Order: structure tokens, then C-alpha cells, then sequence
């Protein structure tokens, strides 16, 4: 009984970094489709349905082989986008602070180095996928996954993610993925990332 | 070594099925990029056609295999794709090709349903294909720029389902794009490829 979450802001609140039309289609069509298909996949499996989408994707091995693909793709779609909306803000941007900033400077050397490495991962993901900042064994690291696969399935907790499926940027940037990635930094809600960091 | 092929028609020749903006960007940016990157990756491999190159990545240095796989596949796939479209295309298959399709799939309509299902079912980026395997017609789909050629199969018809191929005009509506695709397919070219394979 999963549901499509409402956005924390207006559809045009992230302009011009992300266009109103993309936000509208991305949320009401793409994300919504993952929710619809996810509910159809777990229909009848009270056990799986009672778990949060994150818990569900965290253990795909416990999902029946007959619907494992559907849960992987659609569960991943729902988990990834639900997190993604909460990481954006019309009042975001800037740089991390507190414990998160300290960890970033210690692991990557500096926030600028982190952005360079994160941008490289996002640009290097061939095909559809996501670029991530996760906590693995209590350590921060950058990774990328294909399609709707989530780091949660490998025991890693994402605290920042960038959707690099073409639907996330084609209307305003077309083939210019690097320009989309650069614009991303202007809307990142580092306060939310910091909260997820503490929880991870 | 490798170069970007010219389109057999104008950028707006496939309208309204495929918009001129998409054709222009798809060819001059996406395809051109695959060519540029392929050339960077590639001594002896240079003398091999892109088709033969992708036909056996196993014989390619593991230090550049991924580059050749993605960019070589990109070049080979798009090179073929452009030749399968035409402003005078569409209609329905004929001759021996039509006979084989009706025999294997039951009818052209059934073939279209199966092809569209494969194309709509490809999760993420990829391609839907009609290939000749061991002399038999089969419908398959590959991820990203992977090609049936790498599996010993010969593609005679292919549909690009990467979102860049249809997002400007169809956005999330991939099924409407697949439907419009039938109006521009060059069946004489598919038939020619089938006869040689
Ligand atoms: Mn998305
Ligand atoms: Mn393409």
C-alpha cells in the first residue's frame, strides 16, 4: 500500500536549475508509475507489504523470484525518487556544515574534491542510473548504480543521490548531462543530507 | 578512423513521427560523441569495421574493452538505425520477408505486438531488435549500447529506446513513440538485410 509522496515545494520552485515541466512529469508520471507497479507486485504478500520501501529493497534475496525483478525495478524506483525529492530545495545550495562537512573533508580532502569526484561518477554512468554518496561500514564513499538499483541492496546507506536517467534532464539540458550535474549543486539541501548522515 | 555517416534524408523528413530537433541532436551530438570516443579508445582494431569490432570484444584489450563496447556499440547501432528509417517508409513488409514474419509470428500485427512489448519492456536504456539467429527470426532487446552482433546474431530491424530518442516529443509516452515508429520503417531495407543474413 505504498503511496506517491507530495513534494516539499512547488513544481516550479527549482527553476531554472530544474524546469517545471520536468518536475511535473518526473513526479506525476515516472515516480507514480513505479508506485503503481510496486503495489501490484507485492499485492497479496502481506509480509513484504508491511515493510517500508527501503527495508524491502534492502533484502531482495527475501523476495520471491517470480516478482523479484518487479520489486527491484519498481521498489528501487520508489525508494530512489522518494529520497531524491527530499534532497532538493529552492533555498538549498552552498556547502555542508557540522560533522558531515568534517567527514567530507577528511575522506575526500575538501568539498570541492568531493564535488569533482561525485560529478565524475554521475557523468561516467553509461546508460540510465544514479550517482550516490553513501555510508558504507560507517565510512563515506561515492558510488553509482544502473537503472533503479539501490545501494541499500548492498548494505550501503545513501545520504545523497543524483538521478542521471535522461528523463531527469533532457527537456532542459538535452545531451548536456555535465551542465545538469553542475546545476544540481544549486538545489541540494545539505541540511537534509546532514540529517540522513547522522541517522546513517 | 571512424567517421559519422550522413543521414539519407533531411533532419525534418520524419516529422511528425520524429521531430527535427531530436533528429538533429541525436545525430550531431549523441552519435557524433560515440564516434569521437570510439576513435580515442582505438592499432589493428582500426582497420576492422565497427561491426566486426563489436562482433568480438573478447579480442579487444581489456583496458579499453568497455570504451569499445559502449562507443563501438553506439556507433554500430546508430549507423544501422538511420538506414532503417525513411520519409517514404511505413506500410507493411512484403515478399519473402513478409512470408517469414507471418510464419514465425503468425501475422504482421502479431509481430508488431511482440516487438512493441519488447521495446516497452526494456527497463532503462537500450534497444529492441528483430534478428536472424542461425537463420531464424527472433525478437530481442539489449541494454545500453549492447549489440546482438556480440552474440552471433544479425540485426535486421532495431528501435532505439534510450529516452533521448523520444523525450522531446513524447516525454514519458514511450508506447506512443513505438507506435509512431511503424510509420517510418523502411521495409525494403529490412528485407534486403534479411536476404543477406
Ligand atoms: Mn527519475
Ligand atoms: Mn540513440
Amino acid at each position: 500500500a505504498y503511496e506517491l509522496p507530495e513534494l516539499p515545494y512547488a513544481y516550479d520552485a527549482l527553476e531554472p536549475h530544474i524546469d517545471k515541466e520536468t518536475m511535473t512529469i518526473h513526479h506525476t508520471k515516472h515516480h507514480n508509475t513505479y508506485v503503481t507497479n510496486l503495489n501490484k507486485a507485492v499485492e497479496g504478500n502481506t509480509a513484504l507489504a508491511n515493510k517500508s520501501v527501503e527495508e524491502l529493497v534492502a533484502d531482495l534475496d527475501s523476495v520471491p523470484e517470480n516478482i523479484r525483478t518487479a520489486v527491484r525495478n519498481n521498489g528501487g524506483g520508489h525508494a530512489n525518487h522518494k529520497l531524491f525529492w527530499t534532497l532538493l530545495s529552492p533555498n538549498g545550495g552552498g556547502e555542508p556544515t557540522g560533522a558531515l562537512a568534517e567527514e567530507i573533508n577528511s575522506v575526500f580532502g575538501s568539498f570541492d574534491k568531493f564535488k569533482e569526484q561525485f560529478a565524475a561518477a554521475a557523468a561516467g554512468r553509461f546508460g540510465s542510473g544514479w550517482a550516490w554518496l553513501v555510508v558504507n561500514n560507517g565510512k563515506l564513499e561515492i558510488t553509482s548504480t544502473p537503472n533503479q538499483d539501490s545501494p541499500l541492496s548492498e548494505g550501503k546507506t545513501p545520504i545523497l543521490g543524483l538521478d542521471v536517467w535522461e528523463h531527469a534532464y533532457y527537456l532542459n539540458y538535452q545531451n548536456r548531462r555535465p551542465d545538469y550535474i553542475s546545476a544540481f549543486w544549486n538545489v541540494v539541501n545539505w541540511d537534509e543530507v546532514a540529517r540522513l548522515y547522522s541517522e546513517r
